[PDB]
């Protein structure tokens, strides 16, 4: 690789994205939470559960569901995850779409 910026934070970058869709629970490791993009995540979670539109929501440091609709939003969330233990509790929330479902 390359020894540039680098932002492991702690216990490595690999973050545990715990997605909770309704009653379903999943986990997606992100060895590159800083490199990857929310767009990549969104889709992932979507395709992961085969969805056209979703509104993921992760619990912040207030136990309040926070929806990510941008990179910056994800970044922070990723920063917080590190606080927890390299994991983040996300909850999928189907937005709206006929096709599929």
């Amino acid at each position: 690789g390359s020894s540039g910026s680098s932002g492991p934070h702690s216990m490595e970058p690999q973050v545990t994205l715990n997605v909770t869709f309704k009653n379903e629970i999943q986990s997606f490791l992100v060895s590159d939470p800083e490199n990857t993009t929310w767009a990549d995540i969104e889709a992932m979670v979507k395709v992961s559960f085969d969805l056209n539109t979703i509104q993921i929501k992760y619990l912040d440091e207030e136990n309040e569901e926070v929806s990510i609709n941008s990179q910056g939003e994800y970044e922070e969330a990723l920063k917080m995850a590190v606080k927890q233990g390299n994991q983040l509790q996300m909850q999928v929330h189907e937005g709206s779409g006929p096709s599929s479902g």
